[PDB]
């Protein structure tokens, strides 16, 4: 037999469970596949890499030992064998290169999760590869009818909240999905009637979604460095679709992007303007909001599900002083999130 | 007519007002005294630079390339011209670049005042150069007696809290001064009975004190960038004496230094492990305490003026994954500072 699932859902399955995507991703980070193939990648290898980053974090603040900073930077490339050709490997000596690497490792973690879930579970040849992988995702994925007003709303969300400055592309909705991950309905219960609930985007690289649908969105591991993530070890969302759409890291080769809508229990937002690395919040606040100059228009806010959907146009909130152009909201407890809709998108680049 | 004041107070006045020390301190910041002499300084000149730093802060955080950020780095040097040997103008393009040039302007502002005071007054050849300048400070400086228990309290507090990581030099007390700025006790009235009030170290470069005694301690202006300081714009402190003493920035060429002892209404503390650039606390909080790896023994505290004087030996606090070797405290409200003692110290080096 062959799969009897909806056709766009099948396409989605072959997208996130894609080997050549995974091998290509490691090459984008200029990694030696001969010394380190996809098979020999592991979970703790990365945890160790994270500790190397945590080491450098401490090394910079806790005194001035720039000698060691090299030896650890060099040790990183030993841990994760790269192949730049003739070019110099970028020195890990500051906040930029630190931040740079954690994002890779976060992706590497998700690829290990994906390939482990691919080789995980059961051998059943009499079924189809698609049905098998679907059942491994632990997620009911329904195609949303493009008529349904929720779709129209979703379109009006994306349509308006494309920011002007991110001019390199423009967007359109290929496929929408009503995902339901097993357990998250119960996990989200304690924050269900917490005040100030907003539907927000989470953008991510195609392949990660295998891990993002099986295990949900997670906080960085204990090994990870807090300085590597601007606001710290939480989970990052945006109200503008373009902001998250950049975190799809779409290319000319890979123009199709996946992005999520998610119900987040924010409540009392620790309103901030600049970087502030932290593991936990003060007694009172339940989340952070990085305030940006541009923002979705507040008068155009609405309520589907009894939840806020700010889909107004980008307007200049009179925000004196900020490192961020656009807004972003961050919660630091994984239960505070409930995922709703997954959107396959098309990035048509300009010339 | 010669002065009525004590010898120690006279040598103190001279030291801070020594113009040649100011001229000298500006050279350490690579300032060109041809294009930017001491006389040609002004308040807005420096505040204009702060705005341009604040503009780079964003340029840096958003990863604008070396060809783009070029213009902003030269814009800064345009305002404040520098003496670069025979070099090309060094590119300002990271956190430290900012942090370094931020701590510069602080001084430039504090030095401006000193030069502004020497000149902004009435001269009189009959009256003493010193006494006239003592008037300018608006401070009732009194020489502490060597025996009085308060002297012996300070001696031990200084004696014990010299950190092992800063042992390249070793300090000894020369002079101690009980001080009271005019009106400063009026400012403290609301906070004088607040819970958790401590006496803490605050050491700045010799040349700044004129402005500190005149204006009181000060937070950075509105124009300044928040990312120039580890915990944003405020009033920093320390419970370890060597830590604060390092910002006197003494050397073999200038082994004389000054350092303060201010009462601080910490109250409810927002404890933190890592860099958190802010200009406003979470509600309920009054001060910030950086969680140090090392702490003055909790059981070795005593009361003077009903204030918590922390003068124990150095021990491990028992904190994992922190960026601070020792506690540094930051209040974000001028009103929560009251100055009590100013010490003159010889920095005896191990050359
Ligand atoms: C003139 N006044 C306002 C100086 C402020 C106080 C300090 C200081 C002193 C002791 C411990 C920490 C800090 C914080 C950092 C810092 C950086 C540069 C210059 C001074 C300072």
């Amino acid at each position: 037999m062959k799969s009897k699932l909806p056709k766009p859902v099948q396409d989605l399955i072959k997208m996130i469970f894609d080997v050549e995507s995974m091998k290509k991703a490691m090459v984008e980070y200029e990694i030696d596949l001969q010394k380190m193939p996809l098979g020999k990648l592991s979970k703790r290898q990365i945890q160790a890499a994270y500790s190397i980053l945590s080491e450098v974090q401490q090394a910079v603040s806790q005194g001035s030992s720039d000698s060691q900073i090299l030896d650890l930077s060099n040790r990183f490339y030993t841990l994760i064998p790269h192949d730049f050709g003739m070019k110099k490997p970028p020195l890990l000596n500051n906040a930029d290169s630190v931040q740079a690497k954690v994002e890779m490792l976060d992706n590497l973690l998700d690829i290990e999760v994906a390939y482990s879930l691919l080789r995980g579970g059961s051998d059943d040849s009499s079924k189809d590869p698609i049905d098998v992988n679907y059942e491994k995702l632990k997620t009911d994925i329904k195609v949303v009818d493009r008529d349904s007003e929720e779709a129209e709303i979703i379109r009006k969300y994306v349509k308006n909240t494309h920011a002007t400055t991110h001019n390199a592309y423009d967007l359109e909705v290929i496929d929408i999905f009503k995902i339901e991950r097993e357990g998250e309905c119960q996990r989200y219960k304690p924050f269900k009637q917490l005040h100030n609930r907003r539907l927000l985007w989470h953008g991510s690289r195609t392949t990660n979604f295998a891990g993002i649908l099986s295990q949900g969105l997670r906080i960085a591991p204990p090994e990870a460095p807090v300085t590597g993530y601007m606001f710290g070890k939480g989970i990052y969302f945006a109200d503008m679709v373009s902001k998250s759409a950049n975190y799809c890291h779409t290319s000319q080769g890979d123009p199709i992007g996946l992005i999520l809508l998610g119900e987040v229990a924010l409540g009392n937002m620790y309103e901030l303007k600049h970087a502030s690395h932290i593991s936990k919040l003060p007694k009172g606040k339940h989340s952070v909001k990085g305030l940006g100059k541009t923002t979705p228009d507040p008068s155009a806010n609405i309520s589907l599900d009894g939840v806020d959907v700010p889909l107004g146009t980008g307007i200049s909130s009179g925000v004196n002083d900020t490192s961020l152009l656009y807004n972003e909201y961050i919660v630091y407890d994984i239960a505070q999130v409930n995922l709703k809709y997954l959107l396959k998108l098309k990035f048509n680049f300009k010339t």
